[PDB]
């Protein structure tokens, strides 16, 4: 008849999941849960509602459809793109989150990972393979939560002030899923009071800007930020900036045939989801790297204020965080516009192409700013190095964009109370298909936080999958105790004076210090000075 | 002895015959070049020293120009060494002439040594400059000459006649006048001048370089630890007439005229006494009364000269010392004594700053301590009082020297570099200054070479391998002997060799990250 392991009843009404063969054990999976109402139609742009109880039985038995996004083709049939592209139907109707708990049920409480992709705040799924939580449920016995939320103009198209586009609702989306959690998580056996939130990228991002937002703070107790952080240049936007972008997508598009808010975002959304993708990029003011059209806005709801200063005048007493970065953060992004560049040769540049490509790499900076980049990061006796300028032009964006904006975050936090451990992803991983002379690009630590290399039809080597176990140890030990060390080398704190943090290969830790301190010095104390002269 | 007679344009010398432990030498020392600029032309340029009837006695060495005598450390030989050994007077305009003894019957190599001392002090007669040694070893005539200093020499009203400015630099073309005109009667060949001077005569070297009525009375140049690009070596028109007229003020004077004429009434002594108050703000390697860029000396500015100069033909030989800028930090910088460690806080780090770096912005002082702090290791006093130290040296002599090196050799020049890194055996300042600044030239005039002093047998050997490259360069602009080989430097490979009791080290790079710095990137934000 039935397996009373994957019926649950949540406060919408009762669901059916399924039971999960991974390498390790079952896994129970309640995959498709809905938990808003499809913001689609005269929805769209608006903040998300709750979902409306249901009578029957949802079945919760397979991933639902991604948001409607943009789909990358640069390298088309290439895996190492392919991987973060949609792998489910695009739709607007797609807020939906999963579940993977023990099989059988917890039944004590058990503490709870909230996973939030990553992807620039345009693109991302809970569906992808490199996000499956089956493994790290199996092999450390925790429930983690996934959630799909609105990306590009659909979920941060702002026009500031106005009630039919206020911003920020993929943002809602996200705090929607965490309310969800804290009402039904313990229907799984888990602990509401034990909630850990961790991302990748624009979901590191996110998960900041939860910290800093009082509605958001009180639905979970520790964080985790990989290769993130909501102070960056990317995450986010100033009012007049979103509105100028939402006024110069909605002319690309005939809307009006500015002026009205209402007029205006009703005719947006008579316009196909597609066709807002198509010309969602036009509005950005230059030709960048790492720049997003919608993203979240400084607006006084969400954010009070700035994220920086947010972050600077905030009490982080009773926090444990946990963050880090790869080990060439900026390397990806080089090959989406970056003069010389490719994956497919070695992207020697000369030095004209290193000078072109900091404006590109730093946009939208005065010419005196671009010469206080091109000065920090030029080897005066070899200024003209091919090498040296191609991993120069990738440590500029690396550290203006993740590896700095995370120093700043975790070198606050920690004067201020909280306690936080830093690390370096420094293993590059067998199956890779980047070049080799990318390093270990952006996002791609991943695989082994989710235990993917214990995927049989994978080809990890026998070591990368004691890795993988090594370091799901180290988040789980996170998300039970705020601690990475097991109750073997070990994991210090990272302060604001030592600075010390642990490098995460095949090796046991090593501890180092300093998260780039000379270069973050340049981005964190002195460029601002310059910007604000 | 007929050695000891010679007859130049304006009459006889008599001069002295001297000893050294390689044998003797010839020297004619306070020979008149200028009539003595006393009363009405004081601040005025040099006038030719008029014919005189008998014989001028030239056998001991004149009065020093009247100049400030340093008082922080009185009696200690590391400041001594510098202050004047002779009395002060404005009766100073005399040149020296050492020659080999008997004096050369055939045309022999001239070497011109310009002294330093912030255009503020300086004098021929020390005894670090006695250039004995050079001479008897290297076979070379020698020449130095008195030039005024402070405000006697480089006090400006711009546009008016009775203070020019400059007069100074006149002083010293008017002693290379006197050398094409008169030293072939000493043996020396006048188609064969080498200028060579240290920290402000090394500045003063550079001006003549960039003045086409000096340019065509030497050949070829030696500058050491100082630049005429330096922010210390020139003062603009508008500040140089307020700081000159600052100095009336505090002597108790008033129109340029009436001016001047009351700043000719005071005795030398009190404009001495105030020149240092003028000074917009306290700092290091700031001086008061410095080469005015008007036009006339100076067309433009000596960077802009730099820049815009043909410089195909020229040799020039540069260099510093291995800490310049650790000796002036006991002269104003917080926390610093020649007598402790002088390990410093960091918040005395970033005051000494301002004062290193005067008159500049905040952001600009801002772009200085990101450039100089470890940020693994911030508040390090070893790693701070080093930084400091650097900060100075950088801003004032090394990175000014790297970039005239750079210019002249990518526009025509050949040009040496070198790094001074020997710390003398009998030096008294204490060790943590390194080498400091001036602390090479005892080594090249082969001062070690004394038997009345206690250098080291290869502290000798090592000043007559110095003396010998730099009479090499003045015989043929190549220091190489006819090794390993010295290098020239050039824009793209930098090269420059270490100068120590080891043989050459050739090396890349006079500071290539710290003089970006203050050669590329500060002006544009000064100027931003
Ligand atoms: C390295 O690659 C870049 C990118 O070029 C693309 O990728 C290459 C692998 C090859 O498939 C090219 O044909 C592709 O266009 C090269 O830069 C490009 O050069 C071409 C020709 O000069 C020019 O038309 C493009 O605008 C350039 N693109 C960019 C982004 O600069 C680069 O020259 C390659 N380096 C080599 C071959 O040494
Ligand atoms: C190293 O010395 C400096 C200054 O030299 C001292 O000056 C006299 C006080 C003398 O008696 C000797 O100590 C030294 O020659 C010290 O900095 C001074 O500190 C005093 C207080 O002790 C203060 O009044 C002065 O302003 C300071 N001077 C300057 C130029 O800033 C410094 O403390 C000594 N370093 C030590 C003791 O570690
Ligand atoms: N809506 C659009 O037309 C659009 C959206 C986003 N981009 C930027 O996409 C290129 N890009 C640039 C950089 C990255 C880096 N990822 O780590 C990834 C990608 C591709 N993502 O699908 C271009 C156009
Ligand atoms: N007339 C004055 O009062 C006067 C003149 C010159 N100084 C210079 O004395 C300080 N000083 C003394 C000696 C040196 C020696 N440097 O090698 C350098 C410096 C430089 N900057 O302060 C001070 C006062
Ligand atoms: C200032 C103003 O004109 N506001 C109105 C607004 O109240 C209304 O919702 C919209 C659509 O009719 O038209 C506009
Ligand atoms: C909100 C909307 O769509 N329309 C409203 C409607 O009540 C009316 O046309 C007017 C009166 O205030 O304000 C606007
Ligand atoms: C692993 O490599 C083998 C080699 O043939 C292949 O059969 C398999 O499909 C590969 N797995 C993946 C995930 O690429
Ligand atoms: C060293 O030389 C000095 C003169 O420079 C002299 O006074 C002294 O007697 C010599 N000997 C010692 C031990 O200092
Ligand atoms: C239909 C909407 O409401 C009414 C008017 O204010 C406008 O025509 C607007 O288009």
């Amino acid at each position: 008849r039935e397996d009373a392991e994957l019926l649950v009843t949540v406060r919408g009404g009762r669901l059916r999941g399924i039971r999960l063969k991974t390498p390790g054990g079952p896994v129970s999976a309640f995959l498709g849960i809905p938990f808003a109402e499809p913001p689609m139609g005269p929805r769209r742009f608006l903040p998300p509602e709750p979902k409306q109880p249901w009578s029957g039985v949802v079945d919760a038995t397979t991933f639902q459809s991604v948001c409607y996004q943009y789909v990358d083709t640069l390298y088309p049939g290439f895996e190492g793109t392919e991987m973060w592209n949609p792998n489910r139907e695009l739709s607007e109707d797609c807020l939906y989150l999963n579940v993977w708990t023990p099989y059988p049920r917890p039944t004590s409480p058990t503490p709870v990972l909230v996973w939030i992709y990553g992807g620039g705040f345009y693109s991302g799924a809970s569906s992808l393979d490199v996000y499956d939580g089956r493994f790290l449920v199996q092999a450390e016995r925790t429930v983690l939560v996934s959630m799909n939320y609105r990306v590009g103009a659909f979920g941060f198209l702002a026009l500031p002030g106005s009630r039919e586009a206020p911003g920020n609702v993929g943002l809602l989306d996200q705090r929607l899923a965490l309310q969800w959690v804290q009402e039904n998580v313990a229907a799984f056996g888990g602990d509401p009071t034990s909630v850990t939130l961790f991302g990748e990228s624009a979901g590191a991002a996110s998960v900041g800007m939860h910290l800093l937002s009082p509605p958001s703070r009180g639905l979970f107790h520790r964080a985790v930020l990989q290769s993130g952080a909501p102070n960056g240049p990317w995450a986010t936007v100033g009012m007049g900036e979103a509105r100028r972008r939402a006024t110069q997508l909605a002319h690309l598009v005939g809307c009006p045939p500015g002026g009205n808010d209402t007029e205006l975002v009703a005719c947006l959304r008579t316009r196909p989801a597609q066709v807002l993708v198509n010309h969602e990029w036009h509005v950005l003011p230059q030709e960048s790297v790492f720049r997003f059209s919608f993203v979240p806005v400084v607006d006084g709801d969400f954010l009070s204020d700035t994220p920086e200063a947010l972050i600077n005048a905030g009490d982080f007493h009773g926090l444990q965080v946990l963050v880090g970065v790869v080990k060439d953060e900026g390397s990806y992004f080089l090959v989406y516009g970056a003069p010389g560049f490719s994956k497919d040769n070695e992207s020697l540049i000369s030095r004209a192409e290193f000078l072109a490509g900091v404006r590109v790499g730093v946009p939208q900076v005065s010419d005196l700013a671009a010469e206080a980049v091109v000065l920090h990061y030029t080897d005066w006796l070899h200024p003209e190095d091919p090498a040296r300028l191609r991993e120069a032009l990738s440590d500029v964006v690396g550290d203006h964009n993740v590896v700095c904006p995370v120093a700043q975050l975790a070198g606050r936090l920690a004067a201020q109370g909280a306690r936080v451990y830093a690390y370096v992803f420094e293993h590059r991983a067998s199956t890779l298909s980047w070049p080799l002379w990318m390093g270990v690009p952006h996002g791609y630590e991943i695989e082994f936080i989710f235990g993917i290399p214990l995927d049989p039809s994978r080809n990890y080597t026998a070591e990368e999958k004691i890795f993988a176990q090594r370091l799901m140890r180290y988040w789980a030990n996170f998300a039970r105790t705020g601690d990475p060390n097991e109750p073997a080398p070990q994991w210090p704190p990272y302060t604001a004076g030592a600075q010390q943090y642990v490098s995460l290969d095949l090796r046991p830790l090593e501890v180092r210090r300093g998260l780039r301190a000379q270069a973050c010095a340049f981005w964190n104390r002195f460029l601002p000075k310059l910007l604000s002269a």
